[PDB]
């Protein structure tokens, strides 16, 4: 993977101000090809003054992550636990039982992860509805991105928790997210508010179908039951397992005060190093509409009506698409049309 490598951007305050323009910019640079990019905000930017007032914040459905498996192939089962505050969570997170092990370098922590993920199941304070951004913060506000995704809520009034609303994730050592693509193969924004880092793995969109073929071969039962079983967010595949079967991939560690952008059809997975808090939501560009149209969905779920997007940005193709005669082939290497002013 030569251009599939993950790229890091350091925008200035003037550049950082227009979110959508910056997304068109990093694509004009080829960031989209890796499926995952890191954006480091200007030093003068902060989304909240202090995180000292969130101790009484309630995580309504903490999930205990049970992992079953061997030889680089695992399945994560989520067991819902009773609601707990952030204070109670941080106590468990930093406790002797669940705290991060002592380690010399990342390669060492990543080895401990993969050696111990079926043991001592951690608790993930996942899918908490809310934001930690102060009301006045106008730059890169997860709560209000203002992308073309806004058409879903503007035309219908439909709200999809986590998709067009922000979610909070309070993690602890070994908690994790399985290989997946966003709902409707949308983009995603992820900001690590505070705490220990979040490490990520990504398969470039051009090679996504290869990860899909692999996962099918390993879990044929799941594949017969549902074409899009990776959408269940239960499949954990070791970087060694990928390397062995020639799946190209890249890794990156996100630290507190950094952003991670996932692009349409960008397969990603990762784990939390220790006690931290990340905010996340989905967004879109004109480039995404074709991905939404062609997204293979779960058949066991988030389904957005594409009719509104096709009508607005693709009126020419609306008759053909509704007839099922739209044979458009997606080029994963191409940037969004919005990047025209740069490239
Ligand atoms: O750290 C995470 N914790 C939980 N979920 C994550 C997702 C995710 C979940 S649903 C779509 N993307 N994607 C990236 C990172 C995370
Ligand atoms: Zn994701
Ligand atoms: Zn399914």
């Amino acid at each position: 993977n030569p251009s599939a490598r993950i790229m890091t951007f350091y925008p200035t305050m003037e550049e950082f101000r227009n979110f959508s323009r910056y997304i068109a910019y990093i694509e004009s640079q080829g960031a989209h090809r890796a499926g995952l990019a890191k954006v480091v905000p200007p030093k003068e930017w902060k989304p909240r003054a202090s995180y000292d007032d969130i101790d009484d914040l309630v995580i309504p459905a903490p999930i205990q992550q049970l992992v079953t498996g061997q030889s680089g192939l695992f399945t994560q089962y989520n067991i819902q636990k009773k609601a707990m505050t952030v204070r109670e969570f941080r106590k468990i997170a930093n406790s002797d039982k669940y705290c991060t092990p002592r380690y010399s370098e990342f390669e060492e922590l990543e080895r401990k992860y993969w050696k111990n993920l079926t043991f001592n199941p951690p608790i993930y304070g996942a899918d908490v509805n809310g934001t930690l951004y102060e009301k006045h913060v106008d730059e890169w506000n997860i709560g209000r991105l203002r992308t073309i995704l806004d058409l879903v809520e503007k035309e219908s009034g439909i709200t999809i928790e986590g998709v067009n609303t922000p979610y909070l994730y309070f993690g602890m050592w070994k908690t994790s997210f399985a290989w997946h693509t966003e709902d409707m193969d949308l983009y995603s924004i992820n900001y690590l508010h505070f705490g220990e880092p979040k490490s990520w793995y990504s398969v470039p969109p051009e090679h996504g179908k290869r990860l899909e073929r692999l996962a099918k071969g390993f879990f044929p039962g799941s594949a017969q039951s549902c074409e899009a079983f990776l959408r269940h967010k239960m499949t954990l595949i070791s970087p060694l397992m990928l390397k062995k079967y020639g799946i190209p991939f890249d890794k990156v560690t996100q630290e507190a005060g950094e952003f991670m952008i996932t692009f349409p059809y960008g397969y990603h997975a990762g784990f939390n190093h220790g006690f931290n808090c990340a905010e996340s939501t989905n967004f879109a560009t004109r480039r995404w509409i074709e991905y939404g149209k062609q997204a293979v969905l779960c058949s066991c779920m988030v389904k957005i009506s594409m009719d509104v997007f096709v009508r607005k940005f693709q009126p020419e193709r609306y008759k053909l698409w509704k007839a099922g005669k739209d044979n458009t082939v997606i080029d994963h290497t191409l940037p969004t049309p919005e990047a025209a002013e740069f490239l």
